[PDB]
C-alpha cells in the first residue's frame, strides 16, 4: 500500500518545499521513498511555476538536502488522493478545510505539521519577512515534525 503526503503552505516556495524535501530525505536514507507518494502545493495562485526562496535553498544547501520543485497550486484531486495533508499555519488550515468542502472525496487527513512536534510548536512560522535563522527554526521544526509523523500517524 503506497502512502502519500502533501505539504502545504500559501505560496509553496519557502516552507512547504522544505518540509517536502525534508521528509523526502528521511524515507529515502530509510529505503522507503518507493512506498511514498511525497509533494508540496501552495493554497494560492501567487508562485506557481516558481523555484523555491534562495534563501531557502541556502539553508538545505547547508545541510546538504538537495531541494527541487516548481511552485503548483493544491487541487481538487488532491484531496481524493493524498492520505495526508500537512500545512503550516491556521490561515493555510481554514483554506484547505474551505477547499476540502467543495469537494466530493476527501481522503485527505488535513493537519498543522506541528500537531506531530514532540515540543509541541504547533505553528511552522512564515520565515519569508525573517532572516536565515528563521529559515533555520523552520527546517530544525521540520524534521522534528516529519520524523514524528513518519513513526506514526494520528
Amino acid at each position: 500500500a503506497t502512502k502519500s503526503v502533501l505539504f502545504v503552505c500559501l505560496g509553496n516556495i519557502c516552507r512547504s518545499p522544505i518540509a517536502e524535501a525534508v521528509f523526502r530525505k528521511l524515507v529515502t536514507d530509510q529505503n522507503i521513498s518507493e512506498n511514498w507518494r511525497v509533494d508540496s502545493a501552495a493554497t494560492s495562485g501567487y508562485e506557481i511555476g516558481n523555484p523555491p526562496d534562495y534563501r531557502g535553498q541556502s539553508c538545505m544547501k547547508r545541510h546538504g538536502i538537495p531541494m527541487s520543485h516548481v511552485a503548483r497550486q493544491i487541487t481538487k484531486e488532491d484531496f481524493a488522493t493524498f492520505d495526508y495533508i500537512l500545512c503550516m499555519d491556521e490561515s493555510n488550515l481554514r483554506d484547505l478545510n474551505r477547499k476540502s468542502n467543495q469537494v466530493k472525496t476527501c481522503k485527505a487527513k488535513i493537519e498543522l505539521l506541528g500537531s506531530y512536534d514532540p515540543q509541541k510548536q504547533l505553528i511552522i512560522e512564515d520565515p519569508y519577512y525573517g532572516n536565515d535563522s528563521d529559515f533555520e527554526t523552520v527546517y530544525q521544526q521540520c524534521v522534528r515534525c516529519c520524523r514524528a509523523f513518519l513513526e506514526k500517524a494520528h
